[PDB]
């Protein structure tokens, strides 16, 4: 592929559409840099990476404490329909601290798209993002190339120094998008409908994601849609390609436990190497206080069941509430006490 796309501060505040244009605005920006970039890249190469080291803090509790994500990580989002995925992700946006956030919305209906829009306008990070999208009305081609597009303006504003938020909502329609191609090129679907080809591509696009030994970073939120245990290899794939992935709980959304966040079918795989070993204890004993209220649920012993009400307060979250690492950890702290 040849495509460049626009990148530069001239973007911040803008909608782009698959084709390059603006459609419309959540906010303008007195910068109008412009310059043009490919939309297929190479990832970095290894001796170009930095460690990830340093937490990304997301602002939300059970995340920052539990499932620590770091600057320049990689983390799935996989969630059946309805668990509040896209809530998360205007959470992980509203409630974090990086300097630029850049979405993808793949194969979205325009009412979906409109929603992140409608958030973007009354949101403090406005200035910050960009936006860059492709309705269901949209090719297959075009669904591709807006994720590409996104990425790659993330990339720039990474090689800028910048510490950039990339979200991709969502890798399922980008792939199913992907498998259509190659259906399409005359590929032959290799176990499930998917041409092989799609699954090899992953990484490549996946892994251009990371922090720089040269300054600045891309830490990156990639969405699974699930079925309902209906017919999953690309969430498997995703899985073993990311470092980490946030599972929401259909039981915890119908019951009202917002963010759907189950902890227990989640992990951030560079957890250890990025919060000390005060958090590190602190939060295993907070986890070995779950398990013990999930005993429980299977229906001294009373003084974990007075726990559950300061612990499902602790989960719980209302999505214009951002906290700070000290807050979060306070709160952690007293209902381990
Ligand atoms: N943290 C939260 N705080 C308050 N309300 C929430 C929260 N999370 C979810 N909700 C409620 O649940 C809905 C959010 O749905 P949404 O975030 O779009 O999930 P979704 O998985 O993206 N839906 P879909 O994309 O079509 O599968 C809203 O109608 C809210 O009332
Ligand atoms: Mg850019
Ligand atoms: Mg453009
Ligand atoms: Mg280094
Ligand atoms: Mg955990
Ligand atoms: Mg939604
Ligand atoms: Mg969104
Ligand atoms: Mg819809
Ligand atoms: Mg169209
Ligand atoms: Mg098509
Ligand atoms: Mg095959
Ligand atoms: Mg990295
Ligand atoms: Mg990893
Ligand atoms: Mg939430
Ligand atoms: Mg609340
Ligand atoms: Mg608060
Ligand atoms: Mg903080």
């Amino acid at each position: 592929s040849h495509m460049h796309t626009q990148v530069g501060r001239g973007l911040l505040g803008a909608v782009v559409n698959p084709l390059g244009e603006v459609t419309d605005k959540f906010a303008v920006t007195d910068n109008s840099e412009i310059l043009y970039r490919p939309v297929d890249n190479a990832p970095p190469l290894y001796s170009e990476r930095a460690a990830i080291e340093k937490p990304f803090l997301t602002g939300i509790k059970v995340i920052d404490s539990l499932l620590t994500c770091g600057e320049g990580q990689r983390m799935g989002i996989f969630a059946s329909a309805g668990c509040g995925k896209t809530f998360l992700m205007n959470m992980l946006i509203e409630h974090s601290g990086a300097d630029i956030y850049v979405i993808g919305l793949i194969g979205e209906r325009g009412r979906e798209v409109t929603e992140t829009v409608d958030y973007l306008k009354n949101s403090e990070k406005k200035s910050r993002c960009v936006l860059v999208y492709a309705t269901s009305d949209y090719s297959s081609v075009d669904r591709c190339n807006a994720a590409y597009i996104a990425t790659a303006i993330a990339e720039f504003f990474r090689t800028e120094g910048h510490k950039v938020a990339l979200f991709i909502d969502s890798l399922t329609r980008y792939a199913r998008a992907l498998r259509d191609v190659a259906l399409a090129a005359g590929e032959s679907p290799a176990r499930r409908g998917y041409p092989v080809s799609v699954f090899d591509s992953l990484p490549r696009l996946l892994e251009r994601p990371g922090k720089l030994k040269a300054g600045g970073s891309i830490t990156a939120f990639y969405t699974v849609l699930l079925e309902d245990d209906d017919f999953d290899p690309l969430a498997e794939e995703v899985r073993s390609i990311l470092d980490g992935h946030i599972y929401l709980s259909r039981n915890l959304a119908q019951k009202g436990q917002f963010p759907a966040i189950d902890s227990l079918k989640s992990i951030s795989r560079v957890f250890t190497q990025v919060v000390d070993e005060k958090h590190r204890i602190m939060a295993a004993a907070f986890r070995e206080l779950l398990s013990e209220i999930e005993e429980l649920r299977t229906i001294s012993q009373d003084k974990i069941y007075n726990k559950i009400s300061v612990v499902e307060s602790f989960l719980k979250q209302d999505y214009r509430l951002g906290f700070t690492y000290e807050q979060t950890m306070e709160l952690i702290g007293e209902t381990i006490r």
